[PDB]
């Protein structure tokens, strides 16, 4: 640890030294890492990957959202959970965050068939374990965001909040909203890809069961741009928050499956 981890854009846009992704520590240099490219036609169908059950996702709340220095993060505080989805247990929702750029063809961490989307939203959940840490301790739901001209009304509480948390360690309260307001129609979430991997920031622990849904969220270009326009990596506000994306990792001998 000669300096704090950063994204490539941070090193490029500031003179202050920081560790770019290819130099990250902890478990980041191991071999079941994320994100990956998914060749959709090569992922095998597994019949056991059934529909998800969301609990607490329809409920209107006033979520707390904060700039943690490398993303914007809603604190979910177990107020929601998931089961199904071919998962081994229910998982409790901890936080929701995003990764983005300011060009429509980049911003996502994963790629489908070599295409990056304009953003990627991660909902982070924790395993309800039994008595017998594991490979699937964390379930992250990943949604790709496609830029367009459709105004997503569901996103507007989040987008309006961004103005209030431009600097790291700032928090605010969003207007009344549900998690489903942020997602595609539930019927469209039957198609997803599944693999085992890591967290995409240090320490990059290899304890994540990944789900990447095929159906993108549609967001207006300018709702996407609001992220890089309103947020900063630093209190000095010298580097607009964008390209908070880990580069693609090698699948190696792992297998990707789909519903
Ligand atoms: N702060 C721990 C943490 C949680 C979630 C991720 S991610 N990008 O979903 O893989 C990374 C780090
Ligand atoms: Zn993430």
């Amino acid at each position: 640890a000669e300096s704090h981890w950063c994204y490539e854009v941070q090193a490029e846009s500031s003179n202050y030294p920081c560790l770019v992704p290819v130099k990250w520590g902890g478990n980041c240099q191991k071999d079941r890492q994320s994100p990956i490219n998914i060749v959709t036609t090569k992922a095998k169908v597994d019949k056991k990957l059934g529909r998800f059950f969301f609990s607490g996702y329809d409920k209107k709340q006033t979520w707390t959202v904060q700039n943690n220095g490398h993303s914007v993060m809603m604190l979910l505080e177990n107020k929601a959970s998931i089961s199904g989805g071919g998962l081994p247990a229910p998982y409790q929702a901890k936080q929701l965050h995003l990764h983005w750029s300011d060009l429509p063809y980049k911003g996502s961490e994963h790629s489908l068939d070599g295409e990056h989307f304009a953003m990627e939203m991660h909902i982070v959940h924790e395993k309800e374990k039994g008595t017998s840490d594991p490979e699937d301790e964390i379930a992250v739901l990943a949604f790709l965001v496609e830029a367009g001209t459709q105004v997503n009304e569901g996103f507007q509480p989040l987008v309006e909040a961004l103005s209030n948390i431009p600097k790291p360690e700032m928090s605010t309260t969003m207007a009344e909203s549900s998690l489903l307001d942020l997602l595609p129609k539930e019927e469209k979430l039957r198609h997803y890809f599944r693999y085992l991997g890591s967290l995409t920031t240090p320490t990059c622990d290899e304890k994540v069961v990944w789900t990447v849904f095929r159906e993108p969220i549609q967001l207006h270009r300018e709702q996407i741009l609001a992220f890089s326009q309103k947020l900063y990596y630093d209190k000095e506000q010298t580097v607009s928050m964008k390209d908070n994306v880990r580069p693609l990792q090698q699948l190696g001998q792992r297998t990707v499956i789909k519903s």
